[PDB]
């Protein structure tokens, strides 16, 4: 119970004013809107959140503004991985005091950990609040690095340890994962275009990009999937696929936040080293949501 | 109707005998033994019946010896294609008097032709045999060319191009083709692993190698998906996992030769260039099949 | 001495006429031309020379013609390798007849036979002719498997297999191969652009496509580097570049045979499956070529 | 003269005591022997120094301590890079007070800037402090994102960066980069193995790990090369290539750290979440460092 945080988690973005700095008010805003329309559960400072370019204030004040906007109706999972353990060990204890209902913890970026450090690195941050659940988050991609299955099962072994957001995009893996742990360890897509074949070998869902935009939808084709009406679901992933991909025709986040923007949401650019939406992207954007009756 | 060939299509092995020989009484054996358990439709001198070493005398005698095993309770698809176009047409052009009902064309392997190219390749094999259907087979790991979707979705125009065997991986490509594509084309795994989640975003079912040892549960777990019942499927799926790697431990079809020979068939060795499993890999195999029942 | 080819081994195109038969007398014109601008000894019916679409018949021929019109001047290697091991022999018997000076045995492409099954291959096709020089050729990217150099050390000890055609892009593999082989045994670069780094950790020279355009320039490059002008070397080398890397903007020898029709070379298009140059890599080839003065 | 290192650079290991702290008085001792066996100049806190996992104070500490062990006779460069631009630009105007002579400024890890945000980036850290050379580092197996030759190539017009550290393994794109930036920009290996072959195409020389234990047979390799020896230099090219490998068989700087405890240095071990050299590396690296007189 204390684990659930349903099937679609939403990975939010971080909006900024014209300063730059970051906008509270439209971050409430979002949230609220956001667990209105689908999102079970925000996972705060995730990486579509900006989390690398973000001070640890403005983490902390975040992870304060979604609580209070989301009290009792959403859960909020507070994105506070590192590639220093005690960093994140650090910011964990911190976010537990405020509330987090869990972390969302990240494969060690660029230092390449081998699956002895690895194992170290998540035992160690899952002691350190050996009653906050805790998220993994294996994203090679990104990090250089990918989380072997076998660490994963033996990381599930520490009852705090929840389950995994899955974004390596081997199904050979997550199946590896999910036939050797047990059930109160979940499985989530970390791709919104791989949400349904992770489903289909035993995935609990999605943390979302695709969310901020079509969390009704996204529901939809869970519920329906869970159903047994395999049909539905295969024609709402198939409708949703073109979204999919313009969701990463360049760097998350930054189509979706050129997507929000054109539904009028005012959240800013990307900070830095992030870049604007070039034309193309933001009329590829545009058709594929005029399409979709999005805009 | 024509392009009917079901949900399980085997790519069945070719057995020799001691002196490197074809056993076509072992070929007939092992065809009417699959097709009473679980094969829709056979697959013969595909990748997995070692067409490339064999002479096209042999592989001409297999598709009679076959056809005529199960003529009246399954079909017969031809493994026909080549890197030379003139080849596969020739190759095509006589399996179509055989009277089997369909050919497997491989995107030609080592040459790299370009997008155009492989378009005008499939059409002038199709436009050979205008009523015999054909069934595109994408696998970029040996042929070293990725068939694209913008291709396949232009060929599907087609009349007698009725599917693709999609062994890329690459579940986003399987997407974009299912949805641009009427719905008698179909879309099949071309690995066991993959054939759950491809079933789930609108495939058809597997052309496979495990369908040799667990054709049924292959069945059971296509049928448990399609009316519904995902977590019978997925069980089957998972519990299936640890044959579907081992069958690819070393290159295909060298494992489930020795799988075959585990269980008494005398399906002999690989031809040369492949070389027989090793130790490790024979026992690899004697455990997991041990696990599941089979020997 | 058997085994010295030099240091430029162009892999010929072969010329086609209008109706796609094969063009004799312009395959003889363009071998003398090559001898007379830099090459050593012609590589015939590999890769760039349309091997998988030619008939046998063709490949025999080429092989006559080019040893009628390059006698004592430059020695011939034959392209026979295949992914059959019987083909393989049976071709390098045919051509050892006629006088080639050594055969290219391309690892064994789509079927991806494990090493066991690699060592046999080319310790058979060695033993068949054992007098016959043999070059192995490792170009995973094409075949889909990878030569070991563990592999390649073991064959390196068979008396006539007497280099590599290394076509891996790995410079570690390379250097592997280098140091614990004997130095009757030599490496090629098998990529253009690769000749330089390459002579830089022990290779002999190229297998090149480049050499038909700037054979001159590519001699200069390694006498330069062999003869400790470094720096007039790598000039050569980053002049040359942009016409290394618009040779395989398509697949080659797509583009070579662009190149080659505009100086006004009459070869005809290359074979079905590959596909003619589109208006766009005519125009990149054009504008390199101009400013190389080719043109 | 401002951007001139020499041709070795080397990327010094962090020491810790036994506690895990930053052993300061083997760090001054470990320099000192470094620049006086082969080391031009020493890059320190880069990732071999275990960056990630070092406070912002070691760091300043580091660079202080080292600077003054070796000014006069080794210039310093500085890591300072990050995932934010915010944080390198502060991190690189403490480094210009404490007086080194440049920083090293790995691309943004993790985050995966498109080329205009990289451009940004490096634009803004470079004109944060203009009169502090900017070494570039690109590494796109830790980062996730490579530095397009067309973005290096337009940095380089910025007066104060004046090289890459180039760890792609694209030999190619380096290439590139050096036919079209000016003579002022120097290019190095960012791995050990590739420095040779990099040289030979115009590099100046390597950022190096293996310098801790061969930077006298880095430097004869070197000044080999560049005088035309060419045979001497590639000689010891693969007589250190066993070496090379060994200090990659687990993650830097884990070997290189075991390398130096074999040898008697008391370096401690990595930090979490780096983990521990077991048995088999261990004894991978002892044996080729014996065959190589090392220990
Ligand atoms: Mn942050
Ligand atoms: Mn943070
Ligand atoms: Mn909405
Ligand atoms: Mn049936
Ligand atoms: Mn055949
Ligand atoms: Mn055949
Ligand atoms: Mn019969
Ligand atoms: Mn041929
Ligand atoms: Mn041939
Ligand atoms: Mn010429
Ligand atoms: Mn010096
Ligand atoms: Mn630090
Ligand atoms: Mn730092
Ligand atoms: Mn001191």
């Amino acid at each position: 119970s204390v684990g659930d945080f349903g099937t679609v988690l939403t990975a939010m973005i971080t909006p900024f004013k014209a300063d730059g700095s970051v906008n509270y008010a439209v971050a409430a805003e979002l949230a609220a809107h956001l667990v209105d329309n689908g999102t079970d559960t925000l996972v705060v400072c995730g990486t579509t959140g900006e989390s690398p370019t973000l001070s640890w204030d403005e983490e902390y004040n975040l992870f304060v503004e979604v609580l209070q906007t989301v009290a009792g109706k959403a859960k909020v999972i507070a994105g506070c991985g590192s590639n220093s353990t005690k960093e994140a060990i650090a910011a964990t204890q911190k976010a537990a005091k405020i509330g987090v209902h869990g972390t969302l913890q990240v494969v060690p970026y660029y230092n390449k950990p081998p699956q002895a450090g690895l194992y170290q690195h998540f035992q160690a941050i899952a002691q350190a609040c050996p009653d906050l659940p805790l998220l993994l988050y294996n994203v090679p991609g990104r990090t250089g690095q990918n989380l072997s299955p076998e660490t994963v099962v033996r990381l599930a072994e520490i009852d705090n340890i929840i389950g995994v957001k899955e974004a390596s995009g081997n199904l050979d893996q997550a199946g590896e994962i999910r036939r050797s742990t047990p059930k109160e360890f979940q499985i989530y897509a970390g791709d919104d275009s791989l949400t349904l074949p992770l489903l289909a070998i035993g995935a609990k869902g999605v943390v979302s990009v695709a969310s901020h935009l079509v969390g009704n939808q996204l529901q939809q084709m869970i519920q329906a999937f869970n159903s047994g009406q395999v049909t539905v679901a295969s024609d709402i992933h198939l409708r949703l696929l073109p979204l999919f991909k313009a969701l990463f025709i360049t760097t998350n986040p930054i189509p979706i936040k050129q997507a929000l923007k054109l539904q009028g949401w005012e959240v800013g650019s990307t900070r830095p080293p992030l870049s604007d939406a070039d034309a193309e992207v933001s009329q590829k954007l545009e058709a594929v949501m005029k399409h979709l009756n999005l805009i």
